[PDB]
């Protein structure tokens, strides 16, 4: 994916509810700082579904496709509020955008 593509995505979509860098404060949402690598609902301090805590699954590229399409099918119960990303291409820029992102 295209990691600038990505990034206007995330600004556009994203960036209202999650903060990407290290030590980003939650807001709707969860801090996604880490997130590659990490299980579901584990960063510190922020209160999530048990819907998402129990999920199970590894944040990676290949989840992150899968729930980006359509989070509410990928962990039901979820209170993330976001329709999902229909085109393949754009998941895939924004994920190359969060890999980066989440992790300098
Ligand atoms: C396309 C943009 C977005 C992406 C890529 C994204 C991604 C994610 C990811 C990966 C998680 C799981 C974090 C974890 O398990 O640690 C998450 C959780 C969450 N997101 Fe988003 N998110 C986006 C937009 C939004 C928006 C617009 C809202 C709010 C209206 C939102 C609200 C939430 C909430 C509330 C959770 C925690 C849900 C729960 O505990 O069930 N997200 N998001």
């Amino acid at each position: 994916g295209d990691v600038e593509k990505g990034k206007k995505i995330f600004v556009q979509k994203c960036a209202q509810c999650h903060t990407v860098e290290k030590g980003g404060k939650h807001k709707t949402g969860p801090n996604l700082h880490g997130l590659f690598g990490r299980k579901t609902g584990q960063a510190p301090g922020f209160s999530y579904t048990d819907a998402n805590k129990n999920k199970g699954i590894t944040w990676g590229e290949e989840t992150l496709m899968e729930y980006l399409e359509n989070p509410k099918k990928y962990i039901p119960g979820t209170k993330m509020i976001f329709a999902g990303i229909k085109k393949k291409g754009e998941r895939e820029d924004l994920i190359a955008y969060l890999k980066k992102a989440t992790n300098e």
